């Protein structure tokens, strides 16, 4: 009898290629039509290509321009050269042949089927982090498996993820501080994390608590993040221990064509430590001081991450407020820098919010088990976290094995100092609305629109 046998089905990276081949146990000359049909999980049969005895070739609009149906009557084989592959292609590919009998009737013949998988691992992490290093981990993953690991860093990913991941595909794995994850968990945008005891035991038990919402693990903890006072040792050997002595220092420095302190005033995460130093009466005190700095022309009105960073690295400002991630760019520059305790306000310390960098798996992802493999066996390893850390520092890693190395770093000590003086952010769904309320409040008071008393009024509502 006549039997069709398909081959060439495997795993590939989008943009890659695959040659399917279907050999018959009889001459193709006898066939009228030969063609390729595909079936994806839970869907109807979809013709992709066909070739008639008359040498005419037809294709479906999705594959048109990308796929070519070929035939070799010597080898008694029909081919499907699939170029520039996409995730929509992923399906079981079947070979079909039609034969007119001697009489009026015809015969349809089918094959076993050949599986084609187009898989890409996509990761969303912020641009201020070590995406290049995260890619080096992803490159080792592809060597040991065959899956592509692209690393993306889009603007406003914290508020682009819940919109795109809900409707569209978005990323497989999302990287952000633990505070944003409760809102994703409530909305149903994250898969429940199920790590075995042995993996679980590799990380500090306090770190796991930050990535827990209603008794379910919603992410993998990576590292603890806290803002510190970054200062130029040459321009300022004995930096301010108090916030209230910065105006004096600024007067001194402005005479020599230099600023005292430049940091991101737009993002409320950077201004919150000063606001929360005393506490309400504490928020009113802390903000009024911040307002007086802009009013006394000590700080610029629209001071953002880029002009603050650049100014410090250039050697224009004596101080800056930033996280572990910012250190590598300073090292690149020729600035003898120091990382230390944040200045105190009204005697009491400035309480910076503490973030736990965490990796979560998107609920609407087909690569949930592949991402778990990447996160556990490749990223959350000594070797894996090292790679990320040499690009842009992670801070105080969640890995137990890294304690000695963390403790040997003076900047980590300063980070941990500030983290103890601060507090970990609750993961709750209301954090988004809270942060927005503070973001507006600080900008309005900074520019000169709303009063300090009226800012806390609108923010408490
Ligand atoms: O600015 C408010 C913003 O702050 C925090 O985001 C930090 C993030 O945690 C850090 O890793 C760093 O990259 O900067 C961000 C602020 O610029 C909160 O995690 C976030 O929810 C909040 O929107």
């Amino acid at each position: 009898q006549r039997q069709l046998v398909e081959s060439g089905g495997g795993l590939v990276q989008p943009g890659g290629s695959l040659r399917l081949s279907c050999a018959a146990s009889g001459s193709i000359l006898y066939f009228n039509r030969m063609g390729w049909y595909r079936q994806a999980p839970g869907k109807q049969r979809e013709l992709v290509a066909a070739i008639t005895s008359g040498d005419s070739t037809n294709y479906a609009d999705p594959v048109k321009g990308r796929f070519t149906i070929s035939r070799d009557n010597a080898k008694n084989t029909v081919y499907l050269q699939m170029n520039s592959l996409k995730p929509e292609d992923t399906a079981v590919y079947y070979c079909n042949a039609k034969e007119k009998g001697w009489s009026f009737s015809l015969y349809d013949y089918w094959g076993q089927g050949t599986p084609v998988t187009v898989v890409k691992l996509v990761i969303w992490i912020n641009g201020d982090k070590g995406y290049n290093g995260l890619a080096e981990v992803g490159k080792k993953f592809e060597k040991d498996t065959g899956i592509k690991v692209t690393v993306e860093h889009p603007d406003k990913l914290e508020e682009k993820f819940p919109q795109v991941a809900a409707t569209g595909d978005g990323p497989d794995i999302i990287f952000w501080a633990h505070d944003r994850f409760g809102g994703y968990a409530q909305s149903g945008l994250l898969a429940e994390i199920t790590p075995d005891k042995a993996f679980q035991d590799k990380l500090y038990p306090f770190t796991w608590d930050a990535v827990r919402y209603n008794g379910k693990l919603i992410a993998y903890p990576i590292a603890v993040e806290a803002l510190s006072l970054i200062y130029n040792k040459d321009l300022l050997p004995n930096p301010p221990k108090t916030w209230e002595e910065i105006p004096a220092l600024d007067k001194e420095l402005k005479a020599k064509g230099k600023s005292a302190l430049m940091f991101n005033l737009q993002e409320p995460y950077f201004t919150w430590p000063l606001i929360a130093a005393d506490g309400n009466a504490g928020a009113k005190a802390g903000l009024t001081f911040l307002v007086d700095l802009i009013k006394n022309k000590h700080m610029n009105a629209d001071t953002d991450y880029s002009i603050a960073e650049a100014a410090f690295n250039k050697g224009e400002t004596a101080m800056t407020i930033n996280g572990p991630w910012a250190w590598s760019n300073i090292d690149t520059s020729k600035v003898n820098y120091g990382v230390t305790v944040l200045p105190t306000f009204k005697g009491q310390p400035s309480k910076p919010f503490v973030g736990v960098l965490s990796a979560g798996i998107n609920a609407a992802s087909p690569n949930k088990e592949l991402a778990k493999e990447f996160l556990e066996n490749y990223l959350l390893t000594d070797e894996g976290l090292e790679a990320v850390n040499k690009d842009k520092p992670l801070g105080a890693v969640a890995l137990k094995s890294y304690e000695e190395e963390l403790a040997k770093d003076p900047r980590i000590a300063a980070t941990m100092e500030n983290a103890q003086k601060g507090e970990i952010m609750p993961n709750i769904p209301q954090m988004s609305a809270f942060w927005y309320a503070v973001r507006t409040a600080v900008i309005n008071a900074a520019s000169g629109r709303q009063t300090v008393d009226e800012a806390l009024k609108d923010a408490q509502t």
